[PDB]
């Protein structure tokens, strides 16, 4: 574990991360996608072999020794508000499983059904809020990767805010 496990947010490209694994904000079928899940398939394209993971699980997969964790959050033009936010939560105590048997001291993970997959909503509180729910038993040092400053500052005021 890390000695004083905490919470970070950096507001930068995922696959630059300097973390001991990343989550990748994938689709259920492996595909390269858009967005985070491209950036990902760039970086490490080795990962993508037998990714494919059904809405609300994650798969790891070794890019070398690099842990690629594949998580499959719900996207929210297919589902309800209330089928969705049970596979959202879902998606993320898979991560945090995987997180804890990988041993690894930390993570880089996105806000998981924020983006493509938010059915055209600010999804940053719910994701967020989900996210925290999971890691927060796990001692990895978690850095949340964000596209924008205006979340930038919203997620780094939620972190504070527990203190
Ligand atoms: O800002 C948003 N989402 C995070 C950034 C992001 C990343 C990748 N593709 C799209 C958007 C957002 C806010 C309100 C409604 C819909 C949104 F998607
Ligand atoms: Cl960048
Ligand atoms: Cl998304
Ligand atoms: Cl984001």
């Amino acid at each position: 574990g890390a000695m004083a496990p905490s919470y970070r947010v950096k507001r930068m490209d995922i696959a630059k991360n300097d973390e001991e694994c990343v989550v990748n904000a994938a689709n259920p079928r492996g595909l390269p996608g858009d967005g985070v899940c491209k950036a990902v398939y760039k970086k490490w394209p080795e990962s993508f072999k037998n990714s494919a993971t059904p809405v609300g699980t994650a798969k790891t997969v070794m890019c070398g020794t690099y842990p690629v964790i594949h998580a499959v959050g719900p996207n929210f033009s297919n589902y309800t508000e209330s089928e969705g936010d049970r596979e959202l939560a879902a998606a993320y105590r898979e991560v945090a499983k995987e997180v804890t048997r990988l041993g690894v001291n930390s993570v880089a993970i996105p806000l998981l059904s924020t983006g493509v997959y938010s059915g055209g909503k600010d999804r940053l509180t719910q994701s967020l809020n989900h996210l925290f729910t999971a890691m927060d038993s796990t001692d990895a040092d978690v850095v949340i990767y964000c596209r924008d400053k205006e979340w930038e500052k919203k997620i780094s005021e939620a972190i504070q805010m527990r203190t």
